[PDB]
Parts: structure tokens; C-alpha cells; sequence
């Protein structure tokens, strides 16, 4: 291939040496070369090197100010040299250039936007002192509309710009991080950059809060605008990093608690034993001796837990044979009368919580829909019982009752209802330092299981269709007192769709025998086909499908368990803050700013000053701290030699 | 939005030369400054 240089040109025979002299830093040579004032021998001071660098821009690349000033005194064309100086972070070049078609910068980029991008405190302050404004973020050439919007959000989300041009940096970081998270859902092509921009805004608030020196400052930041008003505001904005901070966690634990392994469980049990004593004491007389003792959040939490374990006890005692035979339409027993106050209290709590939020963010969590289902089932149970009591009477053998009888449905719904009641108790694991992180990371990897169900159910339906279509013409019901696969002799596994759908579910656990594929005829070809499809379903679901469900759970457990302490602490503080107020200090069985601104801003000014100091004066080292030491030595040598002669 | 500085004062004009001299390493000029 006889190659050639396509679409280019040649610069000159003279200006090459001038560019070389500019590069080498020779002051005299480039001074005499430029002395062709108004009479030039066809040498352009605006020559462009083959890589696009210009003589003015070459001096910027070495941040050597003497030739910069010499060139500026001859009115060389700048165009965008200020942007280059800002991008390369040279204070002297920006100072000099601030008072005096091809561009490698996007046309909507302004010097302030790029300066905020570089996160250099000095240049941003220098530009702000002159007076600038970034367009507000608030469609024909959509490629540059999204790029322009992204650029101004990156400049807005910079710690340097926020620290010197915000009324309240603790508030402009909460809102801007919130809208950056929700803006990554409407622009899915740039979701990896919008969400990584919001994550850096959450770190800014935590770092700003890390600069507190005394507990006097910390309690004043979180109490701004009844108690812990700003701390609850951070929880609303999902600021996990800000909330899970050791200095504020210590204060929160001090409020919560207001000893060894065998010295704490025993006293917890001892306190929990007399649950109904300092609950009636509260109603009788709210005195400091007993009425105010339950006001401690730790004591209140224990009272609500022991009162719930008591409910689970006589719930287990209602299935005993000791406590109304097999009679039709019976009256409630003595256990159910004791059960009723707990159900009524739970329903009252759910009712008073229902209108407190208006079903927004109230039913969206998983720990409220289950409760709603539980109370709905309990209400259905009591309604069915009271309906059956007034329209049914007389002692009749239980075997003779027709199915769908109201009593049978009532007890079935009651049996279903109390399974959820006992499973709800797993939500208390988040208060223990050992089962807390394990349970939080347990329900977070569970969301990845829900996506394999969408393919498992499709495979199940696909195989059930074929099995039913093959076997639906061989069903029989003579000589069979019992019918189905839930029988001693399974006979009709694949006769109907409803039976085929559940005979394939029980085959995962190996509870379906191999003779259910036989028909009462000498048809060996169809039997073999049915057995082959059953075995193929067994192979796919148990050797392939379920083998790769665990193959990703450990590969997704790695990401979940990375930051598994922040999420657990957020859950624990959410649990804690629900016991800090008045209104819930009654277990369900027994329930049936002129100067404030002054102080806040004077503290915040010091906090911001410490943050910016630690960010600029303590980050030059993070190797680069000794690079300027050699420059200082060389400059001192040069000054001494020049001044001596 | 419109941005202005918030609680940051300007130092001086003459002292800039002194600070530049103490930063670069010119031992003569700094001695003239303290003189
Ligand atoms: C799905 N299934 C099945 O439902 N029943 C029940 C039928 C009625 O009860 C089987 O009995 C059976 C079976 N699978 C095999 O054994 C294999 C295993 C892997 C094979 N290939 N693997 C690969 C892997 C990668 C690439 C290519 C092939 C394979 O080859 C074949 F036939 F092509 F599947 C056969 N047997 C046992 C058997 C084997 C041979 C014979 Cl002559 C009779 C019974």
C-alpha cells in the first residue's frame, strides 16, 4: 500500500523554528522574532502546529508567564485560551487573561461551567468575584439538548461551587441529589452518569457533617427548623450516608438507651415479665416513678415485643383439644374473647396510620401490605363467624357437612391469617447487631429471585399444556373412590389442566411417582412420549433452571454485601425513631427564629470553612506536594543568580 | 440562577506582591518587604 497523507497541509519553513524557540522557553529569541511590528516578512504569529497547538497555547501548556505576557502585549488572537487555562488549572494564566471553524470545546460550555467541572476552588471564586450566572436546568437537535442539560447539572453538583454560593449547603445537596436520582429514570441512555452524580452529592453532606468539633455543634445542625427536625428531613430524602454517621449515631444511641451476655438477656426478660404492670401504671398515674419509666424508648420497645409474644402464645393455645367440639355454628370460646382485644388494637393502629399518610409511601413498603392482608383476613373471619352463628344451629357430625360451609371457610381463613402474624415477627431482627445485617441483606437479594419466576412459570405452563393435551383423552373415574395425586394410589396426574399444573409443582420435590404416566391400555408409544416429556421437564427445572438461580445469587450477594452496614444502620434508625415520640406508649392489648438562624449560620460558616480548608490545603499531597519543592529550589537558585549579577 | 460570593472578604492589593515573593523564593524582595 503506497500510503499518503490525506486531508492535511504543511505549516511553513520559518515559523517552525519560532515555535521551537517558544517551546524551549527562550525569551530573547521569541522577543526578537515578534519585533516585526506592523512590518512582517510573512511570518504568522497565529501559526498552528500539526497537533493543533498554538504559540500562545504552547506557553499555557508550560504555565510560563513571561512569554505569555510578551505574546499578550502584541495582541495575539486568543479565541478560547481562557477556557484552556481554566481546564489546565493555571491561576496565573487565568489572572492574566481575565483582564485584557474548530473549537475543542462544546459550544454551550461557558468558562464558569468548565471551572465548576474542574472543581478548582481558586478559579471558581475568581470568576464569581467578577459576576457570572449558570443557566437554570428548567427538543430540536435532541443530541445537544441532553448534553447541555447534563453539563449544567455536573457544574451545579460540585462541592466547590456549593460551598461559596449557596444559602444552605445542607439543603441544596438534599434536593439536588434527589432530582438527580429521579432524572436517571427518564433518561435511560445516561442513567450511569446521572446516578453516579447523585452519589457524590450524598458524600458531600456526610463530609460536611464530619467537620464538627464538639457535641454542641452537632445537636444544633440536626435540630434546625419539634425535635430532630432536620434529621427526619434527611431520612425523607433517603440520605443513607448522612444518617449512618458515627458521630450522630452515638447521639441517637444515647437517646435510645437514655453488662455482659448473661447480664442483659436476663434483665430484659425480667423487664418483659411485668408487661401489664407499667402499662396500667401509665393510665393510672403518669408519675416519674412508674409512668415515666416506660417513656424510655428501649423500655417501650421491650413492652411492645413482650406484648406481641404473648399474643403469639394464646394464638398457639387456641388449637388445643382442652379448650367447642365438632358442633355446627358455635359461639366463640374463651380464647377468642382474649384474642379480640389484640385484633381490635391492631385494626385501630392500622386505621390511625391509614389516614396519617393518605396511602402515599404508606402502602408502598412490603411491611404494610402484609399487615393490611392480615387485618382483612381477621375481619373476614369475624364476619363469617357472626354470619354463621345467626343462621345455623344444632349439633351435627362434622363428616356430614357440605363443603363451602361458613364455619369451615371461617376456620380455614383464620388458619391462613395467623401464619402471616407469626411471620411478621421477623421484622424485629433489624434491632440486633448480629441478625440485623443478615436480615437486611436477606430481603435485598430476594428481589433477584422474583425475576427467575417469570421464566419458571413460562416453562411450567409450556410443559403443562403439552402434558394435558397428550393425556386428557385417557382419564377415567370408575373404581376410584379417591381421585388425584394427593392419594395413596396416584391415578389422574395429567387428566385436567388444574391437576397437571400442580402435579408438575410437586415433582420438584420428588413427591410424584413414576407410574402416574401409565394408562389403562396397551399403548406403549404414548406412554413413552409422556414419560419423556416429564423427564425433560425434570431435567430443565432441577438440573438447569434451579442450578443457575443460585449461580447468580452469590454473584449478586457480593454487590449487596459491599455496603451492607449503611443500609442496616438506616433501617435501625428508622425503627428507633418510631419510638421517640408520644402516642404509641400503649400496647395494643391496652389500647383497644431570629436567634436560631444567627447560631445556625455562624456554626455553618465555620463548618464550611473547615471543609474547604481540609479540601484544598490537605489534598495537594494526595507525591505532588514535593513536585513544587524542586520548583521552589530552582526558582530560588534562579533569583539568587540573577540578582547577584 | 444568579450567584454571588457568600461571607468572603478581600485581603489587600500591596500584600499580593509580598505573598508572591514569599511563595516563589526571591530572598531579596522579601527582605525588602520586612525592611
Ligand atoms: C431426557 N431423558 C428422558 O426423558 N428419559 C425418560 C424416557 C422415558 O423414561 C430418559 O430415559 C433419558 C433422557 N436422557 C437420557 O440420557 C441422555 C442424556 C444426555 C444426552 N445428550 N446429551 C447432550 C449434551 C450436549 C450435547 C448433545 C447431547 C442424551 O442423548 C440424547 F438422546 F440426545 F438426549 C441422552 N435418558 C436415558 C436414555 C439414554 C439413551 C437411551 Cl437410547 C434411552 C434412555
Amino acid at each position: 500500500p503506497l500510503r499518503i497523507v490525506r486531508a492535511e497541509s504543511e505549516l511553513s519553513t520559518q515559523e517552525k523554528s519560532y515555535l521551537s524557540a517558544v517551546e524551549k522557553g527562550d525569551y530573547a529569541s521569541v522577543k526578537l522574532a515578534l519585533e516585526e511590528a506592523e512590518i512582517y516578512f510573512k511570518i504568522n504569529i497565529n501559526c498552528i502546529d500539526p497537533l493543533g497547538r498554538t504559540a500562545l497555547l504552547i506557553a499555557i501548556e508550560n504555565e510560563n508567564l513571561e512569554i505569555i505576557e510578551l505574546l499578550l502585549s502584541f495582541n495575539v488572537y486568543v479565541g478560547d485560551a481562557l477556557l484552556h487555562a481554566i481546564r489546565k488549572e493555571v491561576v496565573g494564566a487565568v489572572e492574566l487573561l481575565l483582564n485584557h471553524q474548530f473549537s475543542d470545546f462544546t459550544p454551550d460550555i461557558t468558562p464558569i461551567i468548565l471551572a465548576a467541572h474542574t472543581n478548582n476552588y481558586e478559579i471558581i471564586k475568581m470568576l464569581v468575584q467578577k459576576g457570572v450566572s449558570v443557566p437554570q436546568p428548567h427538543d430540536v437537535d435532541s443530541l445537544r439538548h441532553s448534553r447541555s442539560r447534563l453539563n449544567i447539572y455536573k457544574a451545579l453538583a460540585s462541592p466547590s461551587l456549593i460551598a461559596l454560593s449557596s444559602e444552605d449547603p445542607f439543603l441544596t445537596a438534599f434536593q439536588l441529589s434527589w432530582e438527580l436520582q429521579e432524572l436517571s429514570k427518564v433518561e435511560n441512555e445516561f442513567k450511569a452518569e446521572y446516578e453516579e452524580l447523585s452519589h457524590q452529592c450524598k458524600h458531600f453532606a456526610k463530609d460536611l457533617l464530619d467537620q464538627t468539633r464538639s457535641s454542641r455543634e452537632l445537636e444544633l445542625i440536626l435540630n434546625f427548623r419539634n425535635e430532630l427536625a432536620r434529621l427526619k428531613l434527611a431520612i425523607k430524602y433517603r440520605q443513607k450516608e448522612f444518617v449512618a454517621q458515627p458521630n450522630c449515631q452515638q447521639l441517637l444511641a444515647s437517646r435510645w438507651y437514655d453488662r455482659h451476655w448473661a447480664g442483659k438477656l436476663i434483665t430484659c426478660v425480667f423487664i418483659g415479665l411485668m408487661f401489664p404492670l407499667l402499662s396500667l401504671c401509665y393510665l393510672v398515674a403518669p408519675k416519674s416513678r412508674y409512668g415515666l419509666f416506660i417513656r424510655k424508648p428501649f423500655i417501650k420497645f421491650i413492652c411492645h415485643t413482650a406484648s406481641y409474644l404473648t399474643f403469639l402464645f394464646l394464638l398457639l393455645l387456641a388449637s388445643q383439644h382442652i379448650v367447642n367440639p365438632d358442633r355446627q355454628g358455635p359461639k366463640p370460646t374463651t380464647v377468642e374473647w382474649m384474642i379480640l382485644p389484640w385484633v381490635l388494637g391492631f385494626i385501630w393502629t392500622e386505621i390511625k396510620q391509614m389516614w396519617d399518610g393518605g396511602f402515599q409511601d404508606y402502602i408502598h413498603d412490603w411491611w404494610n401490605l402484609m399487615d393490611f392482608v392480615m387485618n382483612s383476613l381477621y375481619l373476614a373471619t369475624i364476619s363469617l363467624k357472626i354470619v354463621a352463628y345467626v343462621k345455623y344451629s344444632g349439633c351435627k357430625p362434622r363428616d356430614t357437612w357440605e363443603m363451602w360451609h361458613p364455619t369451615l371457610v371461617a376456620e380455614a381463613v383464620f388458619a391462613i391469617a395467623n401464619i402471616f402474624s407469626s411471620l411478621r415477627l421477623i421484622s424485629l431482627f433489624t434491632a440486633n447487631s448480629h441478625l440485623g445485617p443478615l436480615q437486611i441483606s436477606l430481603g435485598r437479594m430476594l428481589l433477584d429471585i422474583l425475576k427467575f419466576l417469570f421464566i419458571y412459570c413460562l416453562v411450567l405452563l409450556a410443559f403443562a399444556n403439552g402434558l394435558n393435551q397428550l393425556y386428557f383423552y385417557y382419564e377415567n373415574s370408575e373404581g376410584m373412590t379417591c381421585k388425584g395425586i394427593r392419594c395413596e394410589r396416584q391415578n389422574n396426574a395429567f387428566s385436567t389442566l388444574f391437576e397437571t399444573l400442580q402435579s408438575l409443582f410437586w415433582s420438584i420435590f420428588g413427591l410424584i411417582s413414576l407410574y402416574v404416566t401409565n394408562v389403562k391400555a396397551d399403548h406403549k408409544f404414548t406412554e413413552f412420549v409422556g414419560a419423556t416429556m416429564f423427564g425433560t421437564y425434570n431435567v430443565i427445572s432441577l438440573v438447569v433452571l434451579l442450578n443457575m438461580l443460585i449461580a447468580m445469587m452469590n454473584n449478586s450477594y457480593q454487590h449487596i454485601a459491599d455496603h451492607a452496614d449503611i443500609e442496616w444502620k438506616f433501617a435501625r434508625t428508622k425503627l428507633w425513631m418510631s419510638y421517640f415520640e408520644e402516642g404509641g406508649t400503649l400496647p395494643p392489648p391496652f389500647n383497644i427564629n431570629v436567634r436560631l438562624n444567627h447560631q445556625y449560620q455562624e456554626v455553618l460558616r465555620n463548618l464550611v470553612k473547615r471543609y474547604v480548608a481540609a479540601m484544598i490545603r490537605d489534598a495537594k499531597t494526595e507525591t505532588e506536594e514535593n513536585f513544587k519543592e524542586l520548583k521552589q529550589d530552582i526558582s530560588s537558585f534562579r533569583y539568587e543568580v540573577i540578582g547577584m549579577m
